[PDB]
């Protein structure tokens, strides 16, 4: 009626693996995301009808959120770990599309990518 269906979670249809790349996807950079300050906003889809957001949904065709990816992780639904950098990075490119800099938004979208960041540069050699 309103908010879109939320990105798929589970599929038998998608071909899915794991890997010692997801695993530390999920064991360190989601669990490091989840728990900062400012992760609350991110922890779900955007609620555009409880935000009074009308245009959400109209800028943003690929929403994604750390809910959503963290389902994703927990089900096994990736192939690789570069499927799972694409949802952080649509993520965070969502968030700065669609809102002013200097909004907190983007400072706190900003601060969880410089972690997210850091984190994937010790992304372990696929083993
Ligand atoms: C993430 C995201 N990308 O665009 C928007 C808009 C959001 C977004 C998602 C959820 C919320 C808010 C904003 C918003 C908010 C505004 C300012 C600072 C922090 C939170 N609030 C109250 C929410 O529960």
């Amino acid at each position: 009626s309103m908010n879109p269906p939320p990105p798929e979670t589970s599929n038998p249809n998608k071909p899915k693996r794991q890997t010692n790349q997801l695993q530390y996807l999920l064991r360190v950079v989601l669990k490091t995301l989840w728990k900062h300050q400012f992760a609350w906003p991110f922890q779900q889809p955007v609620d555009a009808v409880k935000l009074n957001l009308p245009d959400y949904y109209k800028i943003i065709k690929t929403p994604m959120d750390m809910g959503t990816i963290k389902k994703r992780l927990e089900n096994n639904y990736y192939w690789n770990a570069q499927e799972c950098i694409q949802d952080f990075n649509t993520m965070f490119t969502n968030c700065y599309i669609y809102n002013k800099p200097g909004d907190d938004i983007v400072l706190m979208a900003e601060a969880l990518e410089k972690l997210f960041l850091q984190k994937i540069n010790e992304l372990p050699t696929e083993e």
